[PDB]
């Protein structure tokens, strides 16, 4: 009924799979490493596959939808999403209804294709004011999660700012940030249906410190 988390072995092609992606998809930013700390790689903790009959079924249903009307192409995509709501999120599922035009973003929730991305967002936006329990956005000893879900994008809008979005724009399934001058430096991806993102994998982890 609720979620079962089944726990991938290392020696699992889909857990060395899932890892090589997210170490794979670090990359530098712009903030002197600010937000999600300063590190050239993570310690991968744990990797759980998220189970959920329900979740997986709504899923599978709206991505018929934007199917019908993307021309019979869901558009599916794997993408991170990292947020202080994950727990939340693998048992009931992404919910739209938490996400608030406000700062630099629309009412959606936005993945990323780059791991490091994604962790800029675990503790909050611009990280925040840290772990919870040492207050430090690069630290190397609390565990972090962040998801690589499976995303129905059908037929994304293009465009540079995202920041005053309620929904995607007519005839179109999701919305694409892209990179500009003075603005964005990696694409983001955008959904405002919670149903149209599968939480696939749970990724445990500690960015780990250089050496
Ligand atoms: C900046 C935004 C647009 O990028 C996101 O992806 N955000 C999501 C993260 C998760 C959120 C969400 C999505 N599904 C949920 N299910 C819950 C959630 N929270 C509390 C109780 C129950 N559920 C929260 C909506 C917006 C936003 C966000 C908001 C706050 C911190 C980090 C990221
Ligand atoms: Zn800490």
């Amino acid at each position: 009924q609720g979620t079962i988390l089944l726990d991938l072995a290392p020696e699992d092609k889909e857990y060395q799979s899932v890892e090589e992606e997210m170490q794979s998809t670090i990359r530098e930013h712009r903030d002197g490493g600010n937000a999600g700390g300063i590190f050239n790689r993570y310690n991968v903790i744990r990797i759980q596959k998220v189970v959920n009959k329900k979740l997986r079924e709504r899923f599978c249903h709206r991505q018929k939808e934007v199917s019908e009307e993307n021309h019979n192409h869901h558009n599916e995509r794997m993408l991170f999403h990292g947020s202080p709501f994950i727990n939340a999120i693998i048992h009931k599922g992404f919910d739209e209804r938490h996400a608030y035009i406000g700062g630099m973003f629309g009412a959606g929730i936005y993945f990323a294709e780059n791991s490091s991305k994604s962790n800029q967002y675990v503790y909050g936006i611009g990280g925040g004011t840290g772990c919870p329990t040492h207050k430090d956005r690069s630290c190397y000893i609390c565990h972090r999660q962040m998801l690589f879900c499976r995303v129905t994008l059908g037929k994304s809008f293009l465009q540079f700012s995202t920041m005053k979005m309620a929904h995607a724009p007519p005839g179109h399934h999701s919305v694409i940030g892209r990179p500009s001058v003075n603005g964005l430096a990696y694409a983001e991806y955008v959904i405002y249906r919670g149903e149209q993102a599968y939480p696939e994998y749970l990724i445990t982890y500690q960015i780990m410190k250089p050496e």
